[PDB]
């Protein structure tokens, strides 16, 4: 009974597992399926940005966390509601969030733990949601994050 865990999850698993595989999933969308769309085209616009001018910094993130397997993705929502809620919540950082989600995505296809990627989303939309629902809430959800980034 969820609809912004739900939406969240959908959002997040389809940028992750398209950015690891290169592969966009053709099944069609849940429910409020036009906004899902529109924020997976604004992460794969804002997110790809992101990922391309944060490369040291999550580099130095992956090295410290040493992320090689499904029980290191297991610990990881302790670690990242640590990281994430250490600075100003806006858009700019849960973008960051969900980027370095992406970034860990392809790290985990590479060394060949792609079963990985559904726990990792799981994970971020864990960190995103317990912490910041209020927040998301009051900013209109992901009709809100597709109006930011217009
Ligand atoms: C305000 O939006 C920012 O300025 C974004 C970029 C941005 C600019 C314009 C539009 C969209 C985004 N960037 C940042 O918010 C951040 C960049 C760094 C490097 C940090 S950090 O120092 O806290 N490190 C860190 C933090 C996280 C997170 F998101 F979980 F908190 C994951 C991984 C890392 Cl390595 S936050």
């Amino acid at each position: 009974s969820d609809e912004l865990y739900r939406q969240s999850l959908e959002i997040i698993s389809r940028y992750l597992r398209e950015q690891a595989t290169g592969a966009k999933d053709t099944k069609p969308m849940g429910r409020s399926g036009a906004t899902s769309r529109k924020a997976l085209e604004t992460l794969r616009r804002v997110g790809d940005g992101v990922q391309r001018n944060h490369e040291t910094a999550f580099q130095g993130m992956l090295r410290k966390l040493d992320i090689k397997n499904e029980d290191d993705v297991k610990s990881l929502s302790r670690v990242m509601i640590h990281v994430f809620s250490d600075g100003v919540t806006n858009w700019g950082r849960i973008v960051t969030l969900i980027s370095f989600g992406a970034f860990v995505a392809k790290h985990l296809k590479t060394i060949n733990q792609e079963s990985c990627i559904e726990p990792l989303a799981e994970s971020i939309t864990d960190v995103l949601v317990r912490t910041k629902r209020d927040w998301l809430v009051k900013q209109r959800g992901w009709d809100g994050f597709v109006e930011f980034f217009h």
